[PDB]
């Protein structure tokens, strides 16, 4: 399955600001029984990248043409992007610009379940997050980074990369994010320099706040992570991998990270 | 006039890397009399940012295609993007991926000659420019900080706006590079983190090294910018505009800035 602006396309023209700039921003949604996984959570994060790219999308028509999308698909994933559209002269936004909406479907992708058991070793990219509060915390295209990031290993070894600002602090995974937990209290890199922030996480955040777990979200130090009492990674496609080791450093699987892959595989169906 | 893969075609695929993660590469090429101005220093730098992205394009092939893309053009703009080609996964370059090559052909943009014979005034842009050894200097695809620095001013009084990294150290243009002179050097803001490195830029430090101005490549302050003699701006499309002045800052066009004007408009068509 592939639609363009609703209808069924699987080109678009070569004068598209997402192809140029990588002006644009995307999600990728799971989808059971016709229906997206966290769609609102997918769809507020959207809405807020348009907010802040100003981006004319009515994300309130996108709703529906995505419910269409996901009910034909059935079962898998669906991938969303919004570009500004078709460029005019070079990097100015066009005025009267009208936004591409691009919907991909693909089967669930292989994510193992060992990974959810056993948990994984991360692998220490040293690519680093550049720090650019204006875009920080958006899924836009502009991904090179990720791109750089993921071709550092290609072994089976390593389920994920940690990803590093510039500064060297904790952000996040090359295509998830990273969560600790400190002194019993779960800790969020702090996302306003730079990194996407995820769905999952914000769901994870707020389930482990219903359950009384102290929250933080703030800068954390590669010292800080060696010493966690237990770490892990987080995304809407798989959910929850526990972090064994990186380098040297090992950690058990911990308690909290039990407790919230419990409440996801129930409640959601991770 | 828009070609991919050499065959006439105004489409890609939506699977596209370029279009998800702007993972990709372009060059902007002035056409004059049938042919690429500059033409080796468009391919030296593409060339360099596929070696850096490990993209594998055949860069020998690429120069006959474009040679006939631009003669068949005669003169205008042939804007050139390089993609890393169809996306299986996720961000992994994919193993066997064959890079998309797409020209597109426009007319000249519409540059007042004021610019060329007085000089600018540039806007002071607010977006900095993130600091990214790994992309620094390369014509890549990840354009959303041009994007955002260009949507901060609409108005035909500023011609340019000056781009600052993250600790305020003088870059670049939005679209063009920016060159100061102070006692007889000719000094170009540092590009190692941030910064594309331009075709003109390249040109004019050849040829200023070529008639004995001695060179500098170093970081640049505010305070040094105010105090330098001459300030210009340079690109593949305009050549140079001699800077006039930014804020309250005031400047002559300047000999250096005149001479090297002369050596365009007297060699290269300008
Ligand atoms: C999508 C993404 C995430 C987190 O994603 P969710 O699926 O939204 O939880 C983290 N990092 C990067 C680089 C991503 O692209
Ligand atoms: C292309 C570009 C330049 C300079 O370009 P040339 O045309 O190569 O001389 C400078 N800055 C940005 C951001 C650019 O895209
Ligand atoms: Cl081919
Ligand atoms: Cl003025
Ligand atoms: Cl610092």
């Amino acid at each position: 399955l592939d639609w363009v602006d609703g209808r069924p396309a699987a080109e678009l023209s070569v004068r598209d600001r997402g192809l140029a700039y990588g002006d644009g921003l995307f999600e990728t949604l799971a989808v059971r029984a016709g229906t997206p996984r966290l769609l609102e959570r997918h769809l507020a994060r959207l809405e807020e990248g348009c907010r802040r790219l100003a981006i004319p999308l009515d994300t309130a028509a996108l709703r529906q043409e995505l419910l269409a999308f996901c009910a034909a698909l059935g079962d898998g994933v669906a991938k969303l992007i919004v570009t500004r559209g078709e460029g005019l002269r070079g990097y100015a936004p066009p005025a009267e610009a009208s936004p591409r909406r691009i919907l991909s479907g693909s089967p669930r992708p292989a994510y193992p379940e060992r990974h959810w058991q056993q948990g994984v070793r991360l692998f220490a990219c040293r690519t680093r997050l550049a720090e650019q509060p204006l875009l920080a915390g958006l899924k836009h295209l502009n991904r090179l980074e990720q791109v750089l990031a993921r071709a550092e290993w290609s072994d089976a070894g390593h389920a994920e990369g940690l990803m590093l600002d510039v500064h060297e602090r904790v952000v996040e995974g090359v295509f998830s994010n990273l969560l600790l937990v400190l002194d019993g209290t779960l800790v969020a890199p702090d996302l306003r320099r730079c990194g996407v922030a995820g769905v999952m996480r914000a769901e994870l955040l707020e389930r482990a706040e219903g359950i009384g777990v102290p929250l933080a979200i703030r800068d954390v130090s590669m010292a800080e992570l060696a010493t966690a009492d237990e770490v892990f990674l987080c995304n809407s496609q798989f959910g929850i991998w526990p972090v064994r080791a990186l380098d040297e450093h090992v950690w058990p699987v911990g308690e909290l990270t039990r407790k919230l892959q419990d409440q996801l595989r129930d409640d959601l169906d991770f």
